[PDB]
């Protein structure tokens, strides 16, 4: 493949913590500064939107995988709107399309995406303060999930992951 | 609606524990005995297979929602094979189609289905031996998830929910 | 497989003509009288509604594959409501799930299902008065599609197909 | 929306004719020269492959919407590989995601996409030499479908559509 790495950033919306939102915005910037593509589920609030705005601040390309049948809710920070009409079934597209999936914070939708990514043997990085989810996913994935300490650490982990792929 | 209640029994496939299989068979029997319809992921392994066999022993109707593009892997105990060709994206159809979701055991696919069902505000009953999953879903659902003690207790809970 | 044959009856919804509705009801009834399961797109309009009503008149089992995320539009004659939340992507589930697909009338959604059925290597029977779609699908399918003259003829064709 | 127009080029894969492939390549180039994004079904065959290669020759961005669960079959000329695992259900994503759908040749998957696009009242342009398909879609769309004469005429039609829609 000559394609740029695609990094999926998943996380909560309205219930994202202040730390999740700061982490998301920083991640978006850092992904774009590497020349990587950012993929999100296209939500116009919370982690996905802060990540997308971060990437755009650093002139990166952003892809949104929308659950709706139209673009009515997509933000200006999404360059490419993939309109699925699949509702929450689109979560599987997010994970299959990503070279690495980062869960920035935790919530029900994020839990579903992490679970699907690990079932598909996709590399997953958790960036959150939820020890229960970390232990549960480590157990179910036979310790294949990665736990990051910061946005910068996520980028370091991605570089090690995509180097082993190569 | 004059339709019969559809109870979705989710749970591990190949990695199901022996207790998950015994619980799944008993759930299938008891669901069928109520005249309810059983929905599973449809394959010839694990909770899907055992629940479907339990329901068939009691002459219940069984629906399988298959992830592949044909019926190669279908349980012999599935009456209606819905072939989706969606892979793991069929998990959402399982949840949306169920009046109640029971998670019998734990694994990655089941975690995805429970999360989706709770996000849809579907009633969800956990029947497992995994205290981490029970505490995590109680927290994320603001204690709306039910934790069952047995297959019989799942049935009792469903009767309270659907009445 | 010990499962009953599943016959997918596709056709227009809101745009169905009175002829399509009569044909649909008769098809549903005959599918059920054969001891087969009827699958439709499940909604309370058009061929879906009338085929389902016909199958229920003969006490057959009916499956509806709904495009929305709830049962609000389901036919009262659907026994099993499979709620997909997929929109028109559910058309692929309709054809993958069917042993034979019947197109009862014509419209854009029905054309998409016929095309997907033929691409997914499923037997298709056309029961309509649309010569252009009949010729086009005969050409694209190297004459594997079947053209029926009546609801009874559809059942005759199914019996020949599911025998081999 | 400040997003670039996304033009979906649909058409036969394995069964594409030499004319379909020439038209597809030229379409891809012309879409990219307008600064538009090309969307295809993403695979390394037929119209998908040749449209993607034409767009890359003109340094355009290409999106591929793949039906399988990995990138095994992806065209080398796809920049963004959307892996769906949906099989032919991805055809709905192709049409929902496109501002205009061009059907470059005819085959069964293409017919499904044309039909779904028209059902959604998405603009559709047919570029083919099949008068049966042109008459059928004109009838079923109440003459809303467009019939193009050449790849260049497709671009002219897209400009007329983007202006009114
Ligand atoms: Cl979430
Ligand atoms: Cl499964
Ligand atoms: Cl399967
Ligand atoms: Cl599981
Ligand atoms: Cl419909
Ligand atoms: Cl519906
Ligand atoms: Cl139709
Ligand atoms: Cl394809
Ligand atoms: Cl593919
Ligand atoms: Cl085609």
């Amino acid at each position: 493949s000559m394609r740029k790495p695609i990094i999926g950033v998943m996380g909560p919306g309205e219930q994202a913590t202040p730390t999740d939102l700061k982490n998301a915005y920083q991640l978006g910037q850092l992904i774009a500064l590497e020349g990587w593509v950012l993929l999100t589920g296209g939500r116009n609030v919370g982690v996905m939107e802060h990540a997308s705005q971060g990437a755009k601040k650093a002139e990166g390309l952003t892809i949104g995988i929308l659950p709706s049948k139209n673009t009515h809710n997509v933000s200006d920070a999404v360059d490419i709107a993939i309109v699925t009409g699949l509702g929450n079934a689109r979560n599987n597209i997010n994970v299959l399309s990503s070279d690495v999936v980062i869960a920035c914070g935790i919530g029900l939708g994020t839990l579903s995406e992490v679970a699907l990514a690990l079932k598909n043997q996709k590399p997953v990085i958790l960036l959150n303060d939820d020890l229960l989810s970390q232990e549960l996913f480590a157990n179910l994935s036979n310790n294949q999930v990665w736990i990051a300490s910061s946005p910068e650490n996520c980028i370091e982990l991605i570089k090690s992951i995509i180097t082993v792929k190569l």
